[PDB]
């Protein structure tokens, strides 16, 4: 049915693993009548630097840059650059933002980090107050699709990475909560790169079957017990 | 003496408490008679997309890009571009490397992050085997200084952001022990943004107390037990 979804989308290669995981959500949320926008952040050449360059207008403080303090101002006075801009209309518009990238170093690759920096500002994603339950995205829904090198099994506990949740914190809870995202539960395809060629095909099938009751979903708990336990 | 420093220093603004903490640091290490070397990154225009512009001549499988195999191949047939190249003949030749940063959703800014995607490559910073406690930088301390805009006491475990620890984990232990390091503790200067002219003298003051004896200093057990534990 009725619902608009944005996908960021952070892989080189479109012959990827990453790549039909984000072809397959096209598809499938296509398929219901969903409004899709993909923000296929490497073929945007999108800049991930938190620079001056993200303010057009008169700085607040020339003489010392705070790069907090002069985007927030730049957006309450509609003068950040039109990069940000754009993917502030997609995130603004979309009801779910599903995030799809390889985990790099334990969290997302710099390039959507850096889409995370300047996107999300103070004033359109947050306010102090106005962050976590208050956050201004509220209503709208995150998840992470998240592919590894190591395997479920290394992302455990007892493993020699510890509990896959534990990465998704900062991701989660730091960032996704903090704006009021609801957070959907991750979407997690390990190892896909060890895995069979028909191993493969099935992971790629089980998130299609997946997003085809994304709308029945409850999201999760984003609270340090639901990521860490005890 | 005889020893060399790495500071990876992330801030826009040279009259940052960001670039204070870094100039005591080269201040106080060259004092001591260290080898001190700064990779200023927003001052570079460090490059932080991980894409097949970091591989110089010809690839490996021109057909389907993979950033990881690439990568290894070109560190090892020496074509790697040389920003990367520069960074890891500092990080190689240096005892120390000290992460100079505010923090950014939990993490590191965009530009930090892109230096650790791109910068430790496998067969520089890990290989299989060698990683955790035999990672290929086995030898080298490393340090985390990061400056938050939220307070200490936000940052507690039943705090609305968690405990610290929490969010060190994806890099301590995910980047920074898999590469072979040995953690000292972080610094972590909270919330210099809401405190007096001094408050803020005192930290850098401790920063550069702290850097007296830095030599001295035993590493953290960069554990889940020490990020989550009882
Ligand atoms: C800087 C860096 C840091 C990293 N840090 C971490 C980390 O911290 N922790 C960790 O666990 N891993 C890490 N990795 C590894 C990375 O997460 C994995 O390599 C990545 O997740 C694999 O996803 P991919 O799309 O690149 O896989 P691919 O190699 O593209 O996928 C595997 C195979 O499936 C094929 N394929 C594509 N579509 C289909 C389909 N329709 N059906 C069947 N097969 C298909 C692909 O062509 C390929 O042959 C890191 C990698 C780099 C480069
Ligand atoms: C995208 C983004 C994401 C963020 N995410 C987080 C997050 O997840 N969690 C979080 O807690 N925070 C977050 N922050 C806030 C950020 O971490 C802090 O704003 C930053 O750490 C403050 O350090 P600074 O160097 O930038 O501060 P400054 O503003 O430069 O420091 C405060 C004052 O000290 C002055 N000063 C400089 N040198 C000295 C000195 N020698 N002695 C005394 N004063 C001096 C400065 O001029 C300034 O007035 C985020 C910020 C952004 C922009
Ligand atoms: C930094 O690169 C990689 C890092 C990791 C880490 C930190 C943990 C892990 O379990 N697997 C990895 C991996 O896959 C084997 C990588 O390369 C593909
Ligand atoms: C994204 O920006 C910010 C984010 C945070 C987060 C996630 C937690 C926190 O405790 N403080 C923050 C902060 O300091 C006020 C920021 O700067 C405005
Ligand atoms: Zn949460
Ligand atoms: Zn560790």
């Amino acid at each position: 049915a009725g619902k608009k979804v944005l996908i960021v989308y952070a892989h080189q290669e479109p012959k990827s693993f990453n790549g039909s995981l984000k072809n397959v959500a096209v598809d499938e949320l296509s398929r219901q009548g969903c409004t899709v926008t993909v923000s296929d952040l490497y073929a945007m050449n999108f800049e991930p630097r938190a620079t001056d360059k993200d303010i057009t207008g008169t700085l607040s403080n020339p003489e010392v840059f705070n790069y907090g303090v002069e985007t927030h101002e730049a957006y309450k006075q509609r003068s950040l650059a039109s990069d940000i801009t754009d993917e502030q209309k997609k995130v603004r518009e979309a009801d779910l933002v599903i995030f799809q990238f390889p985990l790099y170093w334990f969290s997302v690759p710099a390039i959507l980090k850096g889409w995370m920096d300047r996107v999300l500002c103070q004033g359109f994603a947050f306010d102090i107050p106005g962050f976590y339950d208050s956050g201004l995205l509220q209503g709208k829904l995150a998840l992470l699709s998240v592919t590894t090198g190591g395997t479920a099994e290394m992302y455990t506990k007892t493993g020699v990475n510890g509990d896959s949740r534990y990465f998704l914190w900062p991701l989660q809870h730091g960032t996704l909560h903090f704006c009021g995202f609801k957070v959907l539960a991750p979407q997690i395809s390990f190892a896909p790169e060890i895995a069979s060629e028909e191993e493969r095909k099935g992971m790629v099938a089980a998130w299609s079957q997946r997003l085809q009751t994304i709308w029945k979903e409850e999201p999760i708990p984003c609270t340090a017990h639901w990521h860490f336990g005890q």
